[PDB]
């Protein structure tokens, strides 16, 4: 790459931005020389569901240390399930192995996964304090799902900055915090996401492996985080942002495929 397609990228994200009524955070980071594309960096953001991304780690990392975790089953009824429930709503009864829910709730956003594994470790501050351990002191998780997903303006309740998260995506995905057999199925989970394929997915080549989470919530939130693996290539991290004035708003998979596309054009 070069500064100068970097710089220029830079400015191909102002004019993306000005193209609709919100807000655009983006990093996108080619591992191979820590260089950098942004956008609004150190803004706060709603993250939605991206923050399971975080939530999931949370768990391998428990299970680090504990050998019968990642096969408990948790049980569940159907009073129990919220909103958007689409894998655990056919598990009902005996419910799912925390692993299952792990998976269900990064590659199908699965919302009752999310509360069931929240509550399994102490509460939304445990996922916080996760997030402190491993170097992130600006992600905070304050409710569950779906409250989570408000996205109030200047409400700073389930938010982080696109630095941060591109800083925590990195170190889950391509360092080695969770163990390496950890990282290994964290990769492996949001490499078979089934929600993205209209977002970073739809920005980068046909080669590049994304392992990503998406979020979406009211004022038109859409998110995806994650990492690009082109062939035999530095891994590239990729956190895109936005949100929009109104809070009836559609989020723009369109948008944040072009974010996407900014960077994957000038790092290549
Ligand atoms: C998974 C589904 C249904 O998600 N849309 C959601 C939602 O529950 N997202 C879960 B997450 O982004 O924290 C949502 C909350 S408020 C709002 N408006 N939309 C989606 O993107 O298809």
């Amino acid at each position: 790459g070069s500064h100068m397609r970097n710089v220029a990228a830079e400015q191909q994200l102002r004019e993306l931005e000005s193209t609709f009524d919100g807000r655009l955070g983006f990093v996108a980071l080619d591992t191979a020389t820590g260089a950098r594309i942004a956008h609004r960096a150190d803004e706060r953001f709603p993250f939605c569901s991206t923050f399971k991304t975080m939530l999931s780690a949370a768990v391998l990392a428990r299970s680090a240390g504990d050998a019968a975790l990642l096969q408990r089953r948790i049980p569940y009824a159907k009073r129990d399930l919220v909103r958007y429930s689409p894998i655990t709503e056919k598990h009902v009864g005996a419910g799912m192995t925390v692993a299952e829910l792990c998976a269900a709730t990064l590659q199908y956003s699965d919302n009752t996964a999310a509360d069931l594994l929240i509550a399994l470790l102490g509460g939304p501050q445990a996922v916080t304090a996760y997030a402190r351990s491993i170097g992130d002191a600006t992600f905070r998780l304050d409710r569950r799902e779906t409250e989570l997903n408000t996205a109030i303006p200047g409400d700073e309740r389930d938010t982080t900055t696109p630095a941060a998260m591109a800083a925590s995506v990195r170190r889950l995905l391509v360092g080695d915090a969770l163990g390496t057999a950890q990282r290994a199925q964290l990769n492996a989970w949001m490499l078979g996401n089934k929600t993205g394929d209209a977002r970073i997915r739809a920005g980068v080549p046909a080669g590049w492996r994304v392992a990503d989470k998406t979020g979406t919530g009211d004022y038109g939130t859409g998110n995806d985080i994650g990492v690009a693996y082109p062939p035999d290539r530095a891994p590239i991290v990729f956190v895109v942002y936005t949100t929009m004035r109104s809070r009836n708003a559609q989020a723009r998979d369109d948008v944040i495929a072009s974010a996407a596309r900014i960077a994957a054009r000038a790092f290549v």
